């Protein structure tokens, strides 16, 4: 019950006690291990004021306020509160400490060192979709930061009665459209040809190029969505260059600067706000593994390989191995020279030792998923392969929600 | 009930309902996933269920559901297990189980070639010289001259718990480590222990970088005793590298044949605690692991200042880029030497054939993610993308302490 977990490379051995907090499911039995799956998964009175007991309860130990006098009498108004209008609202403090926390608890997030430096953008008084805009323009602009990133999320209002949801239809705030060709392929970004089809086959007006940054479909109140473009001197880009082969200009690659997700559901306390983007700055494998190698995405390896004049007869010369390390130098040489914050993943995944280290000796444990934490490329030689990781659910949490064009009542 | 896994890079989903076949326990409850964690006496109360589930499957195998002969079987073996407290399989059931073990073992890539394994019976060794010459034969036939052959030998199965046979070698053939008073080590760091209980035990140890460790048996419970294998039994591929021409100078060589000698085989509720198996090797255990891994040979710094990377920052990424020029060397050598040797690529890509084809003929396949993707190129082979299910399927082969940790000595 008072769980270890020991790193095989070093010995260390951390003792988990954290887990016995977790709420939520896993996926898992006894019997069957779900550690792989990608998504192992109205709203009552009675539901509603024990889950803002346990946020409170966490809430004012965190302030060694536990069992004071502020904590019963809001313990005490939020109870009168839902009792009343069968909801209630965060204090600014409460907001700003469940956002972190959601970060913080994000098993997934190899970043998770920097939880605390967070800025938290309330824009719970939004009303519109126009207003949506404009706090993701401001959010945008201050997280990019002409290049020194900062961390930070804009939080919309929270779900009421789920026919007023507030969601920003895009999967991140700034990606790349992608159209099916007259000739069966595709261009641009295969993953968003579907967003990229809503898009226009809805009003926007299509430049059908290979890295279009996508307009906005916001939508507000559970209204139907509207398309806004991002100006794009806001959308800051990096085109990709080799420090030793000229050639790899002429592959014609760029990239955004900022990775901000936005469509997931941000849970606080009972409260669900559906519309919460946030943003930090890049890991370099993001980019130059997933985002150029997957053959379901920009699939560049063939191109760079044979430019390269590797031998690609067979796969046992590892030419797409070769390849791979070549394209990650040239993401990471691009975004250091045009001084745009990133992150490499020897550095990243060691700065995760270091937090896990930090989460067991001030918390009790860390939760993490290991099938995510691990580098797409170079795994073992990165300290967390060697890491033995416990994975559990806490509250306040990041969700994944139904993507929105399958369920809004058009 | 079914449960469905998808390949998130080819939309491929499949139904799992062979997990409803699973009995052992995987670590996880509904409150925690245990997925990263590496390591997760017997009475006749137990031995009769297990022992009619394993027959149950071994007739169902062989079309004789039900049959007399399935029935006059099971009868045997009960009456037996009561007489006796155990049971002795079959040569046509210890066959069946080993290679079915091996079919269950989820965090094996290699399982496309379950159905030949070479099973040899040693039920009937008696002595650690005994043994010695089984294991002897084993390590000529698997090796083939260089054309690897996947075998197991099988040496008698638990009693009362205190005449065990045992292999104390982790592995068949492995190098020695020597630590030093400096706090360097001299070979493999990974055999350190091992190679002090060799010494102890009056190996003289040559104290090289590659020495071939010597065997070190233990029958029927008593002290355990060294042997030799003949090095002409021992093949070796020496690593170099097709363009790099210093890469033979800095001495790295390897064996040919991986040979795991300390895992437990349970078959219908017997216990194999010595049972030594061998296949061939993918490139990437010796070339990551064996040679990268911080705590082995641990030769990516030389590797790279050979090759004037910029090993100053992280970013430049001089360990990535020396880790694959280690992984094409050894492929190189393996295959210009003709021994068997399988890259990550080819591997992967023949697991997700084998994956597919057991959904449709069994009804699933348990697989550990974290273990089947290989420790670099993870999302550019084909297994990074698929949803895997793991589950304990028996027979099966399980981990078991090391001796040394358990013996009672003889003196
Ligand atoms: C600041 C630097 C950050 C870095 C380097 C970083 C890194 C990463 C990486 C590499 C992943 C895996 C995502 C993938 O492979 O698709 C991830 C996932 C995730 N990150 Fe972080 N992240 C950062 C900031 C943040 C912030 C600011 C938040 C929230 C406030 C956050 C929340 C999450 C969540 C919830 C996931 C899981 C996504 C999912 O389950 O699909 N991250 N992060
Ligand atoms: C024929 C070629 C084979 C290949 C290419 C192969 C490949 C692998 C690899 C790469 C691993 C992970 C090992 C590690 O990272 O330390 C593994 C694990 C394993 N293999 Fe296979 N294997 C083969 C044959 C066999 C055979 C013949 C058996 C048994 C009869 C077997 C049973 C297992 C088991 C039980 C494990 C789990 C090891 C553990 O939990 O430590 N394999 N295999
Ligand atoms: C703040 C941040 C920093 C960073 N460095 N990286 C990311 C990227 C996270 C990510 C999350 C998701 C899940 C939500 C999307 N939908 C499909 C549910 C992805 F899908 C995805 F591709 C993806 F990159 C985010
Ligand atoms: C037949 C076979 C083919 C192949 N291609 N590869 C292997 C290697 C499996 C392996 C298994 C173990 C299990 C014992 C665990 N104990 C020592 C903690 C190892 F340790 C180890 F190093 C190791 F390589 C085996
Ligand atoms: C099937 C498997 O779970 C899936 O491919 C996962 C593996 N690990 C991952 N890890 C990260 N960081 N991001 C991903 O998209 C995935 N995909
Ligand atoms: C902590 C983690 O489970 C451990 O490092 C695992 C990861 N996956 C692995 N996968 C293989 N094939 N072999 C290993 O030794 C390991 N080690
Ligand atoms: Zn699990």
């Amino acid at each position: 019950r008072f769980l270890k977990v020991k790193n095989w490379e070093t010995d260390v051995v951390l003792t988990d006690t954290l887990h016995l907090k977790s709420t939520l499911e896993t996926g898992c039995t006894e019997h069957i291990c779900m550690g792989s799956i990608m998504l192992p998964s109205v709203r009552t009175k009675d539901q509603l004021f024990p889950l803002a007991k346990e946020f409170l309860d966490q809430y004012y130990s965190s302030i060694k306020r536990f069992g004071s006098k502020a904590h019963m009498d809001r313990l005490e108004e939020v109870n009168k509160e839902i009792e009343s209008t069968s909801t209630y609202q965060l204090k600014d403090t409460e907001l700003i400490y469940g956002a972190k926390h959601a970060w913080r608890n994000a098993s997934r997030c190899v970043g998770r060192i920097q939880w605390s430096k967070l800025q938290v953008f309330d824009a719970r008084d939004c009303t519109t979709a126009h207003g949506m805009f404009n706090y993701i323009c401001n959010h945008v602009k201050y997280a990019t930061n002409k290049g020194n990133l900062r961390s930070a999320i804009t939080i919309f209002p929270q779900r009421t009665d789920g026919k007023h949801d507030f969601r920003v239809w895009n999967s991140q705030l700034i990606r790349y459209a992608g159209y099916k060709q007259p000739d069966g392929s595709t261009l641009g970004d295969p993953a968003n040809v579907q967003f990229t089809e809503i898009c226009i086959q809805q009003g926007w007006k299509a430049p059908r190029g290979r890295f279009d940054v996508l307009p906005l479909l916001l939508q507000a109140n559970g209204n139907d969505p509207e398309l806004f473009q991002i100006p794009p001197e806001l959308v800051l880009e990096v085109p990709i260059r080799h420090p030793k082969f000229d050639w790899f200009k002429d592959l014609g690659l760029k990239w955004y600067g900022l990775p901000a997700v936005s469509n997931m559901l941000l849970e606080i306390g009972g409260l669900e706000f559906s519309a919460c983007p946030f943003s930090g700055w890049y890991m370099g494998t993001e980019i130059g593994v997933r985002d150029y190698c997957d053959n379901s995405r920009y699939n560049i390896l063939e191109e760079v390989a044979k430019k390269m004049d590797l031998d690609m007869r067979k796969t046992s010369s590892l030419w797409k191995d070769q390849a791979l390390v070549e394209i990650n130098i040239a993401v990471l040489y691009s975004f250091q020279s045009d001084k745009v914050t990133i992150v490499d993943h020897h550095s990243a995944t060691e700065s995760f030792i270091k937090h896990m280290e930090n989460e067991y000796r001030c918390r009790g444990g860390c939760p993490a998923d290991w099938v995510w934490i691990v580098p797409p490329m170079s795994g073992s030689i990165t300290p967390v392969f060697h890491q033995e990781m416990l994975n559990y659910r806490l509250t306040p949490s990041f969700e994944y929600q139904p993507d929105p064009w399958n369920t809004h009542v058009w």
